[PDB]
């Protein structure tokens, strides 16, 4: 079977008092990333890992962050590839983002026309280490397998 | 031909077991282990570390990586393989890393030719360059 | 069939009076990567996601640190014992961490770079640029990272 990878990985400040957005849900919080766009760092890991599968480069040349993924998946689809699973990491030290990991597998599942069951969003904190770990930034990584 | 691929991160400060290899972290704190644990409930679509092993009290974290496995068989998936790699700017990884592959292969059920892990240095660079803390990534492969 | 995949990671240290060599091409700048080769973060980071996928160990087994030791060659390398191993490689893709120089003009030179050296066409190769967002010993512009990911099938 024509199987692909691809990996993706997001950054951005979190700064006053920007909406925190991140795989689609809005979450409360004194403070919000920083970008051009909503700045939906898990939403921007999974389109590049998207693109990388499918070796359409990536959201710098082609491009809110929902609109972006779904243009994303039909570009995907319009090369002929049909995606099989996405996994996911979001890190950041604050706020306590579990309550909302149900919500954002569903956003992106939805976006991707997938069932849940080919979806996974985990996260974790930076131990207190570096700019994550100081709550100056969150980041995503994001996995996925595509089949042509 | 139902493949699915997780990735798994992993960090702790360092105040020393990588891959059940006693060679410290601040669980017993493995970076290795819980990345790949990560790593294959991502692949399994089962969440993450943090919810099936919540703060098990006193369970180590090879415990932890054989009841991953048994979720991820009882979920309906075999385990084709894993890769990883360790960021530590010191101790020197190299001459531990069969004895990794070792303990992991064996926790997964898996030969050692599907287990593959690999060591780099931060180049001095950050917390991790600085030895303030020892990082892990991971990747994992199922089907079912 | 049977597939395995791998990850690579690599950084290193943006200095003064080194060659800027990313995915084999030299890219015009008034410092580069520090390191035992040509210091080649993006190379290297592909070497270690196929070497990790054919469960072959890692680039500092292999290559050990090659004084300027040009990392295309290192890659064909790998790419040979990856293939004596028994796998064939599907695709690669990337991503490139810097605050400076602007990496979008040389993408694609890049890409092509890679898709020879690994006897690839272009449609299996990627390569993302991306900053840092300000953040860290990356936005500090003190060293450029890359990330990789291979699929491979053992034939
Ligand atoms: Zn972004
Ligand atoms: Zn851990
Ligand atoms: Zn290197």
């Amino acid at each position: 079977m024509d199987f692909r990878i691809g990996q993706g990985y997001d950054v951005h400040q979190l700064v006053p008092g920007r909406p925190l957005i991140i795989g689609g849900v809005t979450i409360p919080y004194e403070r919000g990333l920083l970008g051009h766009s909503d700045a939906d760092v898990l939403l921007h890991a999974i389109t590049d890992a998207l693109f990388g599968a499918a070796a359409l480069g990536d959201i710098g040349r082609h491009f809110d962050s929902r609109a972006l993924l779904r243009e994303c998946a039909s570009r995907v689809a319009q090369a002929g590839f049909a995606i099989r699973n996405v996994d996911s990491t979001i890190i950041a030290q604050a706020p306590k983002l579990a309550p909302h990991i149900d919500a954002m597998r569903a956003n992106i599942a939805a976006d991707l026309d997938l069932p849940l069951d080919r979806v996974n969003v985990k996260a974790k904190t930076n131990e207190k280490l570096g700019y994550l770990g100081r709550g100056e930034g969150i980041e995503a990584q994001a996995a996925a397998l595509v089949v042509r």
